[PDB]
């Protein structure tokens, strides 16, 4: 396509990314190629897009290049990696080597970049009978200094390394201080560059996006290092942070695509919030009555009756927590096979705007297709752009179901008429 | 080409425009199609781009509109409209329908819109014998008011209205209120959407770019409507402004195309500060040598011989201003027909760093070009990178013409060689 | 009077109004006249006085004007007006000309003076069987963005229009508009500025100052215009505004006398708090025992006994809430039939400095007045400046009932003795 | 002594040295031994007394250390260090292995501790007909990030690094870098911490205190490290830094008895302002006159007369600058040998303030002390306190040299008669 149409179709993403936080986990294997220039540049303009970016490097692979070479051999427990005194000094070369090249980098095709001591750490200890000796793990984030540098427009970058109050050095894992960083921080998206094309499946696919369930679940069989990937990711997610994203950071433009394209090209993982959505029974009426009650009163909700209810009380969903009732919403079935209508959606008040009307809009439209709905109405009078702002489109009386044109006509509410379209 | 392609072609421009203003005078035609939706859009991109945006609509042509089915008939004087206490009054009304479209538009499909009395206006009075009444001209804006709501990230509308403290209101030519609060802010880019792809050349050719010269010699021949764009951007310039813009606000996506790529779509016209560039004669040779010696004492610049100069001088270009010399620089030539080097390129310290160096290697390749050369060289011992960052690639020996290959090895400097190609 | 004698006393409602918010729901036929003049006038002063000002005008009876002259006519649903494309264009043109209007109006005899899209709208919806249109209620205020503009000294404008996210606007109703914009603010003050000199008793008598109570049982006889003033004066209340007040903006000067005498010239309209104040029965005197203990413990509080307060219970009262008790407060009566005394006061001190201590203090003036007691004492060791600062002037020994001038003389205490005269 | 009268003694220098800014050039074999946890730690020091810290440290000696190890060998030119690739590569590591110790140890015996991308850098190029290679000196240095950094309390750290807008990395020399840094930030103080305690002079006993002129004329037989350090520190005061440290940073507690004790331990260099001051002869006269006539006027200055002047033009000096005339100084001498007295003290007032009147001051007791004048008298009316606070002590008339006493007796101005002791 053209620019224009490049440019207008990245718009939204320009404005979602704006002033928010991202952390990126880099492997140091990109730190090295030409996929350092292409990242350092990609990098430079999410700074000029108004990203706050905090970057972290890892240092394992550049340890056992040199353990390989060296004649020493690596030692791993839990993903972790047991460092000692020499290879803790190397990691402080290689911090060093690596921070003036990606500024380098940067600079040379001035954007501000900056380091600071942030972290401060403490040895994992001894995992399994073995001990990890100066392998650390964050212990304490300066999340004020952190923001501060932040505020001011400054792209931080940190090194694998952390201190101790003992005046000790420690060697970071990656992944895992990149998640501790942005729960820290609850930057919104945190991002690992990897140098594969996002998570599998089962069968060799890619797994575009994730719930954080699903990317549990798909650990039973994964690798290891992928294990830990999802594991981090959760906790993440766990901790606050709004969305975790798994790329190829050796995939020519590839931030670019993830952040700014409604596609992407590695795995993006959310976790869904707790709604406890179920059918109600008869012993919800009383507490759908007394939130539908007022809304009826205030000529919002169509007049009911409790027998109504009774009896129909198998086409109701109910939304809980703690046994207390927060919404409901009815699905509609009609002479049509293809007709549904969701009727008499309603939040408690108290728990409105925190998308527990959606929540059950979905469950409905979810009940709906799983019977052969791929009509969904909602005939509203006083909050039809709700509807439209959620995929309704506007429709007439002469394109209701029969019976529901019918008691239209009778019920005199003129209320506004709307459908969405559901898929296969 | 592709996303990735694009946007990072973007990029640059993107970091030029970011935490910059922009003065948009909107032609008030573009107010009213799907022209307004797509402006809308491309602006509130621009305000997530982190631009500073200022718009002014004018209102001549919805008067006119008016004014011809109405009855009554538009008076026009040097471009100016005669306005009435009723065109006035319909004026406002526009202003307001207009605004509260433009905020719609905006808002659907929140960036921050504000709106204020930052413009004080004062009658143009009688021209030519003419009474303009109640047309008016900025007498005073609050630039600082404007500074305050563009700090905070706003982005500010004005109608074509400003009021005086006699409690009147005028009508302000947009074409020339734009010019006037570009000025004020001293605004860094003043664009100018009007209904025309840009300005013609005498042969119906668009002129993608035109000194504030250019411009000028070119109304001499143009239609009123041009003329009047081309004397308030060459003001605008003359006031400060970097860079007056004219585009096609009605073609899709124009302001995007403009601003973020290499090529554009209409006019951009820039003003060139003065520099007295001429042939050195001998009279110059005493303050070439003063300038050119500290630098051979330190080793940056050639020895040379003041007999050298004066058998030469016809070699040299000086560069001045008030009869003071702030630049040399020197042409050679070779047996070669094919190359030329710029030799003892020097700047008075004092007047370093605004873009003198530059006038005078500009200056020299002009010169070289004009005989039929095509490759440039340069050798320097100790400023090379500025050649690198201006043109000019590394080169060897054995690429030198060959008698400066020769003078070369025998000078012992072993400073760097680099070329520039020149084009026809 | 005097110049200095007004300002003097001008001078203390000038220190409640400074750095204090002001919403102004402004009827539209004011913005028209001479009416006008002395309007901006006024509103210029109150913000030289540095009062925060919101301004919302109406649009309502500019659109009946219209219908009227065109031949269409209005129609109202609870007092809300049907609005279509037509009168919804008309009413953009009408804000910009008011705008406009009330600006140079203000310049005009400089003051900043701000204007944004701060209000998202959404469609009333059907009301009644009746499709409102274009009729809109706020859905969402930027509360940040208008205290931003209030901080910097701006005087905020607002028409009566909103835009939705679907890119439509939508008429505002004024007096429903301003109410919420208060409560989003928590403004102290929500000025009505009408037609009309504030609201009318049943006999015609002018209602200086109501309750929202008194407010709210007046609207049962009363037009349906005053009923739906009072209706959102309650709401606004209700959310959080301190007061809300009626006015004449037609009369001249009115808003200056309102805000800056202590009388003024419209109506005024407050809540009272809740505050379950009753007579003590014996099931109290636990609760009013382990209040008081502690006070006499420290010599704050006369030494009393149980069997006192047993004997005597029915000249205490107590202030609940939840059941549980925050104070207590007696009066005693003497011989001489003119006299009571205000004893034993005392509220929890974690409930303190909410205005209990004043509640009691004036439940017991209400309690004594009813009596036929004329002159209130209270004797205070510890606590007098109290009574000094609410009305209570200092007293003799000589000056008391002669049996209290008894006790008073062997209790020892030496406390400072206050009377307060109450009238009739 | 005790710890009392130490803290009380630092005292002055704590509050001289508050707010302001010290850059410290380190050598970089102190960030090796225990030398560093001690350096660390009064680093930590000085932050905690609120000193604005940029701290440099060099990379050569450890660059020779590897270079002599590794068969290859260190060529210098004028001082600095060809570096290629791969001591460039080095001298990264070595940055990486030195900040994170240096952090190690300052966290750990917390203070905040930056790093960021402050200084480009650009190749010093070719010396004498040998290419440094990637030999730098900075080009840019990004002052007001650096100042944004030490605005918020933060300590900066910058490696012997810069890069280049093409994107290469260039080896700084710290002694010249740091004296960049320092002249760019106008850093009250630019402290060398070397291996050596100051700067000796000629026989062997160190210069606590140099002129920037007396460093100079040491530098002509100086070991060239010397002279290199003297060179710097030079054009950093030329530049306009207030005071040039040189210190053992090996020898414990040294940068602390630098700052805070009169004393000291190293060398410390500060440069003279320009002042001609000379001998008063005829030509000055009506000079002098016109500036003492009206503090005569005025009864600020005795009474007197032009041809006074011209018999005792020997007496006066006169400051000067572009051959005007700024101010003027008497020395009176008396049959008492050991006395002198300063009279007509005089600064134009345009010229005030600057350290005029002190230098003046100085002037005449160097020309006292050199005639063997050990008592300068001062008489002054309206000024004495000026006397008093720099070194002059209250006196009698019994204390005048005897026709002194005379005079002020019968003059009758009553003035306030004050002496300093000068010695020899
Ligand atoms: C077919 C039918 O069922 S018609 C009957 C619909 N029910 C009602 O009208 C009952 C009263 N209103 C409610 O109960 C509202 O809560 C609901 C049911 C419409 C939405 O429930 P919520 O838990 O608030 O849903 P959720 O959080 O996902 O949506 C919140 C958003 O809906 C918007 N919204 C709520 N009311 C309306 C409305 N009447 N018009 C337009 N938008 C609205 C809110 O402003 C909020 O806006 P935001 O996303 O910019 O904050
Ligand atoms: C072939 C030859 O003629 S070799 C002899 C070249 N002459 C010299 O070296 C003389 C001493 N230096 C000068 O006179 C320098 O002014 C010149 C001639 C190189 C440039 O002149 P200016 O008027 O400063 O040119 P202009 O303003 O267009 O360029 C300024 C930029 O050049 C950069 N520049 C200047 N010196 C150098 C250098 N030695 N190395 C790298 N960049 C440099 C400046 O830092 C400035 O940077 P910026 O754009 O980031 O601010
Ligand atoms: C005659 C008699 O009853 S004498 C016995 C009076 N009772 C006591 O002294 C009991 C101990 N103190 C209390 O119980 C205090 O709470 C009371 C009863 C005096 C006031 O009750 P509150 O609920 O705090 O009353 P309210 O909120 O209306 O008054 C609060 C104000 O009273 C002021 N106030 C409270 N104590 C005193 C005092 N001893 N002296 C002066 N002012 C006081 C508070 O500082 C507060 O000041 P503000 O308006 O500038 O914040
Ligand atoms: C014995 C005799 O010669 S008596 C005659 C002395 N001459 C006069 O009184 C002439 C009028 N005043 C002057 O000419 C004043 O400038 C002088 C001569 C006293 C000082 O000259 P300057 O160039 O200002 O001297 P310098 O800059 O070193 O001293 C400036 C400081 O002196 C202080 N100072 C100046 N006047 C006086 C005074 N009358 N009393 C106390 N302090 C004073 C200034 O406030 C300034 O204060 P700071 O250091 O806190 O800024």
């Amino acid at each position: 396509d053209s620019f224009v149409a490049h440019f207008r179709e990245a718009a939204p993403y320009i404005r979602q990314m704006r002033g928010t936080t991202l952390v990126a986990g880099i492997d140091g294997r990109l730190l090295e190629g030409g996929t350092l220039n292409k990242l350092a540049a990609d990098i430079g303009l999410l700074s000029q897009l108004g990203i706050r970016l905090v970057l972290i490097h890892g240092a394992y692979h550049f340890l056992d290049r040199l353990a390989a070479a060296q004649g020493r051999t690596p030692h791993y427990c839990r993903g972790l990696r047991v460092t000692d005194e020499t290879s803790l000094g190397q990691a402080q070369q290689f911090a060093g080597t690596v921070r003036s090249r990606f500024e380098a980098a940067l600079c040379g095709s001035s954007v501000p970049l900056v380091s600071g001591n942030f972290l401060t750490a403490r040895p994992i200890g001894v995992i399994d009978g073995t001990d990890m000796e100066y392998a650390g793990v964050i212990r304490k984030t300066d999340t004020a200094a952190l923001r501060f540098q932040l505020d001011a427009g400054n792209i931080v970058w940190m090194p694998p390394l952390g201190h101790s109050y003992g005046g000790k050095t420690f060697n970071l894992d990656m992944v895992q201080a990149a998640a501790s960083v942005a729960v820290s921080l609850q930057a919104e998206k945190l991002v690992y560059l990897t140098l594969s094309d996002g998570i599998s499946r089962p069968d060799g696919t890619l797994a575009e996006t994730l719930s954080a369930q699903e990317a549990q679940s798909l650990a039973e069989h994964a690798a290891s290092e992928t294990r830990r990937l999802i594991s981090s990711a959760v906790a993440a997610l766990e901790g606050g942070v709004h969305r975790v994203q798994i790329l190829n950071g050796a995939a020519d433009g590839s931030l670019l695509q993830e952040l700014f394209t409604r596609n992407g090209i590695g795995t993006s993982i959310a976790k869904e919030a707790f709604v406890s959505i179920r059918q109600a029974h008869s012993g919800d009426i009383p507490h759908i009555a007394a939130l539908i009650r007022p809304l009826e009163e205030q000529g919002i909700l169509l007049h009911r009756s409790r027998e109504y209810l009774e009896n129909h009380i198998s086409e109701f969903s109910i939304l809980e927590h703690d046994g207390n009732l927060y919404g409901c919403a009815a699905l509609k079935t009609f002479a049509e096979a293809d007709c549904g209508e969701i009727a008499c959606l309603a939040v408690s008040p108290q728990a409105q705007d925190g998308g527990y009307g959606e929540r059950l809009l979905a469950h409905i439209i979810d009940k709906a297709r799983g019977i052969g709905i791929s009509r969904l109405f909602a005939l509203s009078t006083n909050t039809g752009e709700w509807f439209a702002e959620r995929g309704f489109q506007t429709a007439s009386e002469d394109e209701l179901p029969e019976t529901r044109r019918k008691d239209y006509r009778s019920n005199g509410r003129n209320s506004h008429i709307l459908v969405r379209r559901l898929h296969r």
